[PDB]
């Protein structure tokens, strides 16, 4: 029993995590086969392209614990820095660079000068935001997923915006979301509620004894939708329906008779009453988490 | 900025975690240098639990019922001595991923990590308290047991807990890593219950303090308390009595903020008092009690 927001082992990560400075500018670096990746704004309205071309291998000093790595080559692709270099990491994992969609989680290993400090898991927010927790030189902190054996690459921290929350990319330097790499103004867009997930972890909640806003009832997945657009919740489709499948079959509650639990849970509140230990709703847990969780999945 | 639950790098426990199995029974074990550190009721059937003489099973076990596996590598087991409620196995090689470690009993209301294995095999990292009725509400299945609590100090590991049971409310039961329990429980299926939890309270405050330097005040008011004024009011809301301890140690988040000690206290009277009222604090409608105050400058400040 228990249910606990829970990231991945992050042992894999920590073997890859590098310095890389720069100039005046000092930040973290993924440290794979012969190369090391960090964001483009190490060299730092920027022109890269510009900035780049005027360094050499040599202004690059890229810190392996006590041991200095030479950097024989350069380049560029997105917002992300590539830095050739002599040495192949000798604790290189089993890895891919996967891009994620809005809704899905991933464990982060924030990192200070090249070594990891924390981890946490945290949701790719409907805005392409994530509600971290970083402070400065937290820059190339990763975030990843373990199956199996693989780890699989999927966010990079490049910046913080004024609302306290963060942005970055992807390990192919391709930014989530409407953002840029350069000092400007920038926003967070409205954010809204992942529905899916809040859904996944009502089952997860039944999973654990916890059973008071269970009903009756059910409703339709266009009536629902019409409930969810009126709070601020992202539309529920087919395909979430189906995901959910393995876990109504296990508790015997349909997941439009668990939408109707939300549907009242939204119009009426929790009346005093908590779930999991929460007196609001949960969206940062998808449903490959809860099985995951509820069954033991080990790496 | 941001404010999240963070567990440690859970690296340096994973290059520890070994399968330990006697007989039909399986749980984890904890490998540094040449021992191998695992719950006792290892050796118990499930006919053993409810009165088992501990003394009595060990006795009639021999070095090689003790199966350890480390990844797909069999350890041969030398000698084996008991500690209290922790079974040592010495083993015949040294574990070479063993990092700078200590042992450290902790006290109610500090927090730790916790690495959940199965099978020697570790599969999530979450963060803990140890809850000031000497439970902790893990995330835990069956052959968790050895699974380890942990926190970090520079490169060393400070190792202050081990799973051994589910208590009937889906709380979780352990001891330090000398095999002494944290709370009145013993590792027997005889009836035990937890007692009455009540609310971290210098934790509470300190995560107020957390709330504060990242820009939220509306929360604050005008009032100061007296220490005793406030823990007259605080045991009416089950939260643990503040003690000059707890007031000395929020110190430095008084003198970061401006905000002094009774003065943050009065703010968490009146959220006592008026709940809030559809508001949240750090993305929060509860009041959070698993951050120390030694939690809170570490991640506010480095
Ligand atoms: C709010 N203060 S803090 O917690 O120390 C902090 C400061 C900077 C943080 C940070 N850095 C940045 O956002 C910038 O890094 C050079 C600051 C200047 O503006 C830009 C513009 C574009 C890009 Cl890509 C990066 C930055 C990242 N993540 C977290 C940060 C917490
Ligand atoms: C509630 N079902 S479960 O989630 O699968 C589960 C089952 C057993 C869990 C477990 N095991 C135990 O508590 C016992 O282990 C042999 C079961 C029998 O009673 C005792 C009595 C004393 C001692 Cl020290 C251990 C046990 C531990 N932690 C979590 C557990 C989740
Ligand atoms: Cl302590």
């Amino acid at each position: 029993s228990g249910f606990r927001k829970m990231a991945f082992p992050s042992g894999k990560v920590e073997g890859c995590m590098v310095q890389v400075t720069c100039g005046t500018t000092t930040l973290n670096g993924l440290w794979l086969d012969d190369v090391v990746y960090c964001p483009r704004h190490v060299i730092c309205n920027p022109n890269y392209e510009d900035l780049l071309i005027r360094k050499s291998n040599h202004n690059f000093l890229v810190q392996a614990g006590n041991v200095q790595l030479r950097v024989i080559g350069h380049s560029m692709q997105n917002c992300v820095l590539k830095l050739k270099v002599d040495t192949a990491n000798p604790k290189t994992p089993k890895y891919k660079f996967v891009r994620i969609q809005p809704g899905q989680t991933f464990s982060v290993l924030a990192c200070y000068n090249g070594s990891p400090s924390g981890v946490y898991q945290c949701a790719m927010r409907p805005n392409f935001t994530i509600k971290g927790s970083f402070l400065n030189g937290s820059c190339g902190s990763v975030g990843f997923n373990i199956d199996y054996d693989c780890v699989s690459f999927c966010y990079m921290h490049h910046m913080e915006l004024p609302t306290g929350v963060h942005a970055g990319t992807d390990l192919e330097g391709n930014f989530y979301g409407p953002f840029v790499d350069r000092q400007t103004a920038q926003a967070a867009g409205t954010d809204t509620t992942i529905t899916v997930n809040v859904l996944a972890w009502l089952y997860a909640a039944v999973i654990n004894g916890d059973r008071w806003f269970l009903n009756r009832f059910t409703t339709t997945l266009n009536d629902f939708n019409l409930v969810a657009m009126k709070y601020n919740y992202e539309p529920l489709t087919q395909d979430h329906v189906d995901i959910l499948g393995p876990l109504s079959a296990q508790t015997g509650i349909a997941v439009l008779d668990m939408c109707a639990s939300l549907k009242e849970l939204l119009q009426n509140g929790m009346n005093g009453r908590t779930i999991l230990g929460s007196a609001l709703l949960e969206d940062e847990f998808t449903p490959f988490d809860v099985v995951r969780q509820c069954s033991g999945v080990t790496f």
